[PDB]
Parts: structure tokens; C-alpha cells; sequence
């Protein structure tokens, strides 16, 4: 019943195997004759271990500035600070004269430093195809009632978790009472980097990455590039101003416009977009109640009949009777005298379960298109309701 | 003397005496004018300033948000409503969301969500106008003669130093007079932003076309505060049936910075702004400008040099020289030979008259030599004292 109120919501019908494709946000639901219907959904794609490749500084900080200079024929200027790794320094030649301390006309060395600091970096992360979870939840028409319409499905036979990852893709889900289905995904469908940017992710080429104009480190941080955040304008002849470029999360923001974002799930990065292709063994599955009779009693509309976006309609009913567990009459008609069925029910083998009286219960039609009545009951005792279908 | 050391520098001549000289200065450029029975003069267009710039529009470049809130309503309960909707700091987005029994709704189908949050500015850029009648052209002035070797980059005491001069050109009053003591004066008429503005953002400042600067795609206020296309700093993204999470894209310091490469840079100075790059065409006056000490008689004590004579890029050689005598203010013998014992001079001097001005032992003063080509002899000093130096000019 999971599919219920899903707006990419597809529908499958079946026999031993059924091919179903498993979309992020997109939720199956699988019928085939004689067996009870069932909703899959693709619930969550995870990749659990990875590893740092490299990191980018997008906003950085500098202090003490400090420059060197020679006069023409000294030779190169020279600062303590230009073997300092954590330091950024620019080597240029000023024209320099008895204006300014030389006994010579001509260009002299200049060198200046700056003790570079990250402010704020963004880390590249590597994905292993291997260590891709997909997480399958299942959920079986099994005549629910409203006070049962996704936590507990080890102890609701209705309900079942499916782990997937590309080296187990086989698994077996039990369903109590309705047996099991297996499941034989697909992964592979479904040169990347996982980047993150002060809590917002993505998924990077791995060529556009690495060609990023920042300061970056590999895997206290030696800072390759400094130069890249740094800006050197000539000021003096003794002096070099060197100022800061100011944070590139907005540029960076921008150039990542059009490609895929990510998110995360604690310290495992989740795929919001993913696909895949399923092969269902419906071999062990099997409806609860064929041995059941009809119910007899009457029946009385506890919800109204509400119609989901792709036109199938839900009913809620409760049962006066005490023979149960008993088969729901359900169905809809055109014509109340010859009641041919019109249309067909998406839930198989709706049922009373409980042999107390006023029990509730939920259903699923797929009415005709136009006027027709959703039927419930046997006989004089009927319910009734007019529906329109477009 | 201001020019010497400057590689952007120029040598005008004047006439028979004359009374014109017409002179292009630009900034980072200097200019050495030279005119017989005038002293040489040493013309710069230090600063060109603008005055009274009126804030246009500011950009926001880096947000920030708070009291992020929502409401959702089922199909056919009708339409979202926050009453920060129409609060006008606030960022909204109205979208449609999957509903049913699962989510509360007693139908199945979109229903409306809202979400809003508070919009903030954490800094801002401004543009402001420039009108062409706010520009300030500063000219400085410098005589040669007197002056030793650290006065070629100085600019303090102008006022009471009669060899340097501060001339203020505006496009009102394009001609100004430049008194310089005993040098008498020197007359200046200069011939000196439709589609300019002045950026400012985080204490850097850059020209900027008119046209760019409108077309910003950032949030905006005009004059000196409520943001029109808040939108452009924030992102709405869905989350959930009665939240949608809403995000500030971060600062857009740098981005802004790269779109400003190959732009025209400037300056502050103070509250005005500074003009980096111009040019100004002035025509100079010489009728009143006078050669300082003829009467001086020629210095008869010995001369020795302080500093070794250097060429500079165009070619002169300059000279500083010491004085141990006590007849100040006298005339500097001065010349190039090219044989020690005839003495019969070549080449020229740049500095006209150069002259020990003070009455002191031991003080120093600054010349500049036009050598011939070849080999020639640096002389200083007169009779059997006199200083030597060999040059060679290729
Ligand atoms: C920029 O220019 C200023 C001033 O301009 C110039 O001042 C003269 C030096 C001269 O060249 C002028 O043509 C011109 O206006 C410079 O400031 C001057 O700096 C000098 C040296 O630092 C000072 O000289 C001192 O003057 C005192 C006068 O009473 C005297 O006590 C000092 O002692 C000297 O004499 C005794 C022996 O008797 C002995 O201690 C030493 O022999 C010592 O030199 C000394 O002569 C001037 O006072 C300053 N003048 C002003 C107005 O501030 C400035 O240094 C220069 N800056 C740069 C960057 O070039
Ligand atoms: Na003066």
C-alpha cells in the first residue's frame, strides 16, 4: 500500500519471474493472477566509505607581509620566509635609482611573503562502484485498515526492508502469510567525485576536479597553489602590496550549475537519483484466505471513496459481521440490476480478517472511465457509491 | 630633479629664449623642460582626483537568512499562507506537493506549500557617479640647480621650499601660476565618466561601464534598506509535504572580482577617489621664470664626490658632489672634456647653473650631465683641485 498518494507511481502486471525498474522517488506496484499485490519502492542509494582525494581552499587569510630588495648588480633579494611552505611569495624586478637607495639606474630584485591561512575548503571524494546500499521497501495489499496506512516491517508481515549492493544483488524477502519474493537487481544502470561545499554536495567529473583554480592539498595542510587565492600588485620600489582574493563559494556554486547534486545521511553520501532494474521469482508468493468464504453481514463506508492522481480509487469499510475472516464482495458496475463487473481491483483478495464485528478494512480499485458505483456487500444490505472517473 | 630615476621621461627644449613650451603629461610619466638663460624644470602629474561621488546602487554579494518557516494544505483546502508572504524582507516560494491519507489529506493530489525566510545583507558593493567637473588634476614641480640627492623623492615642505612647487588643475580652472622663489614663477593652462561609475567593495575600487554595472545579477538598493531580486542570492529546494529547504548561495567576492579582470582599477584618497591612469596637456608660460644666482661668483674651495656618477635609462649621468668651502652661495664649476690639459667642453648639462646654496663646509648638491658619445671626462671644481671622472656613453 506504500505506492498509495506516489505521484510517479507505475504499475506492473504478470508465471514465475516480473522485470520492474526501480526509480528515486518512484514507487512500483505489482500485480499477476492469483497472487496478492505488491508495492516496491527504491528508498534510498547509499555509498558508505569514501575516501578523501583532494581538498580545495575557496576562501583563504594572510598576515605577516614582509618584503626584500636588492639594487641593479645585488643580485636576488632574499627573505627567511620564502622556505616557509606555509608562506606565498612573488619574485619581481622595480626600477630602482637615486631616488631610492641605489648608486645604479636600473631594475632591482623584489620579493614578498605572506603567511597563507584557509578560511573555509571543499573536500573531493572517491566512489567505490562496491560500496553502493540500495535500499528496497516492500509493501503488500493486505487489506489494512486506515490505523495501518514505515518503521517495524521485521515484526508486519505486510511490510519488508531489502538491502541490494552490487556483490549481493540476489535476495529473499519473507511476507509471513503471503510466502516470499525473491528479488535479482541490476545495479550497473544506476570518472565521478563526491565534492563537498560548506554542507551543500555533489557529483563532479573527475577532469573538471582536478582542473579547479584553487589551493588544494592531498588526502598543519600543505596548501599546492597559494598563488591562486593571492593577488601581488605593484606598490614601491622596496614594497610589494599582497591582498587576499576574497571566498569563491559563490563562483564555485555557479560553475557547478546543471550538474548533479547529492546529499548525505550521516557520514555516507546519499545518490537523491538512481535506477534499477529488478527480476522478481513470484514462484513462493501466495495469497492469504483463498479457503475463505464471502462475507455475508453488511458493510459501511467509514472513509470517502477518494480518487488518487493516476485515477484509482481507495475505500475504507467496516464489517458488522462476526464470520469473519471472509472475502470482501468488491467490485464496481455500470448497471445495478445485471452488476457485470466494469473496471478491476488493484487489491487481490480483499478481506475481513478478524472474526469480531465493526472491524475495519482498505481497498484499491481502478474504476472505468466516466460514471460507474464502487459496490461492496452481498445483497439487500449493498453499499453503494456513484463515481466518475476524468 | 623629480624626474631622474622616472623610465616613462621626457625632454622638451624651448626656443630662442622663448616664452611658450607645450607640454603632454600622464600619470607614471614625467616631464624635464629646458630653455636657455631659464633653470630646468621637472613637471609631474602626480594625482588626478575625483571629488563629490554620489551613491548610485549597491549589490548584495554575500546573504544570509533566518526565521525559515512553512505552511502546506491539502487539495482543495486552497492555498499555502504565511504572513511573512507579504512581509517584504522576506524570500518566498510557493510550490505544489504530493498529499493523501498518508500525510493527513482525506484526498489524494497536489496540495500547496509555501516557505519564506528572512533575507539579509552581510556586505554590500556601491557604484558611485562621477562628474566630470569633480576632476582634480595635481601637478608637482621641480627646479634643478640647488637640490642634492634626496630630494628626487620627497614631497614634504613644498610650501616652504622654493625649488618644489603644487599645482592644482580643475576642468573650471584650467590655468593656475607656480611660484618658485628666487626661480620667479612658471604659468600653466591644461586642457583636461558619461558612461562611468566608481566601484567600491571591500576596500578595493575599480571604473566600471555603466551598462555592466545595471546588468549585475545580484540583489540591488539605489542610493544609501529594502533588496529587489533577493531571489538572486537564494535557493529553494523541495524537502518534504510541509517543508521545502531554503539555502543562501554564499559570497560572490570572488566572482565578482574575476568579472572585474582587464576593468580599469582605482584608488582612494581619503573620501575622494584616485585616477590611477590619465593624461593632461598643458602649455607652459616662461617669460617669468628666472635663473636663481648669476650674481653668485664661482666656487674656488674643493669639491669631492659623494656619489659615484651614474647613467640613467635615457643616457645622462648624474652627479652628487660635497663642499668643503665656506663661499655659499657660489656657482658649480661644471663640464665634460675630452682632453685634461685644452679642457674645451663637449656635451651639455640638463641642470642649468648648478650652484652650492649654502653658506656651510661640507654640503652636498646634486647635477645631471648630457655626455657626448664616446669617451669623455666628468670636471668639477676649478685649478689644481679640481675633480676628474672618466665616462663612456655608447
Ligand atoms: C625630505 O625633505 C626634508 C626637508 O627638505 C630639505 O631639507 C634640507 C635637508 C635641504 O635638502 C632642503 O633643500 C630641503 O628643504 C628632509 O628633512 C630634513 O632632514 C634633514 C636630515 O635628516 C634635517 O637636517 C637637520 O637639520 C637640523 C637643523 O637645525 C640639524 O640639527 C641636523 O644636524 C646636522 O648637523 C650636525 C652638525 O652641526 C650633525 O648632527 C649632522 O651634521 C646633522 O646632519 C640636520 O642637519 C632637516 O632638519 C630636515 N628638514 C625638515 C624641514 O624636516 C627629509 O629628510 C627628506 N626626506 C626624504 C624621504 O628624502
Ligand atoms: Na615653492
Amino acid at each position: 500500500i506504500r505506492c498509495i498518494g506516489v505521484s510517479n507511481r507505475d504499475f506492473v502486471e504478470g508465471g514465475t519471474w516480473v522485470d520492474v525498474v526501480l526509480e528515486h522517488g518512484g514507487c512500483v506496484t505489482v500485480m499477476a493472477q492469483d497472487k496478492p499485490t505488491v508495492d516496491i519502492e527504491l528508498v534510498t542509494t547509499t555509498v558508505s566509505n569514501m575516501a578523501e582525494v583532494r581538498s580545495y581552499c575557496y576562501e583563504a587569510s594572510i598576515s605577516d607581509m614582509a618584503s626584500d630588495s636588492r639594487c641593479p648588480t645585488q643580485g636576488e633579494a632574499y627573505l627567511d620566509k620564502q622556505s616557509d611552505t606555509q608562506y606565498v611569495c612573488k619574485r619581481t624586478l622595480v626600477d630602482r635609482g637615486w631616488g631610492n637607495g641605489c648608486g645604479l639606474f636600473g631594475k632591482g630584485s623584489l620579493v614578498t611573503c605572506a603567511k597563507f591561512a584557509c578560511s573555509k575548503k571543499m573536500t573531493g571524494k572517491s566512489i567505490q562502484p562496491e560500496n553502493l546500499e540500495y535500499r528496497i521497501m516492500l509493501s503488500v495489499h493486505g487489506s489494512q485498515h486506515s490505523g495501518m496506512i514505515d518503521t517495524g516491517h521485521e515484526t508486519d508481515e505486510n511490510r519488508a526492508k531489502v538491502e541490494i549492493t552490487p556483490n549481493s544483488p540476489r535476495a529473499e524477502a519473507t511476507l509471513g502469510g503471503f510466502g516470499s519474493l525473491g528479488l535479482d537487481c541490476e545495479p550497473r544502470t544506476g570518472d565521478l567525485y563526491y565534492l563537498t561545499m560548506n554542507n551543500k554536495h555533489w557529483l563532479v567529473h573527475k577532469e573538471w576536479f582536478h582542473d579547479i583554480p584553487l589551493p588544494w592539498h592531498a588526502g598543519t595542510p600543505h596548501w599546492n597553489n597559494k598563488e591562486a587565492l593571492v593577488e601581488f600588485k605593484d606598490a614601491h620600489a622596496k614594497r610589494q602590496t599582497v591582498v587576499v582574493l576574497g571566498s569563491q563559494e559563490g563562483a564555485v556554486h555557479t560553475a557547478l550549475a546543471g550538474a548533479l547534486e547529492a546529499e548525505m545521511d550521516g557520514a555516507k553520501g546519499r545518490l537523491s537519483s538512481g535506477h534499477l532494474k529488478c527480476r522478481l521469482k513470484m514462484d513462493k508468493l501466495r495469497l492469504k484466505g483463498v479457503s475463505y468464504s464471502l462475507c455475508t453481514a453488511a458493510f459501511t463506508f467509514t472513509k470517502i471513496p477518494a480518487e488518487t492522481l493516476h485515477g484509482t480509487v481507495t475505500v475504507e469499510v467496516q464489517y458488522a459481521g462476526t464470520d469473519g475472516p471472509c472475502k470482501v464482495p468488491a467490485q464496481m458496475a455500470v448497471d445495478m440490476q445485471t452488476l457485470t463487473p466494469v473496471g478491476r481491483l488493484i487489491t487481490a483478495n480483499p478481506v475481513i480478517t478478524e472474526s469480531t464485528e465493526n472491524s475495519k478494512m482498505m481497498l484499491e480499485l481502478d474504476p472505468p472511465f466516466g460514471d460507474s458505483y464502487i459496490v461492496i456487500g452481498v445483497g439487500e444490505k449493498k453499499i453503494t457509491h456513484h463515481w466518475h472517473r476524468s
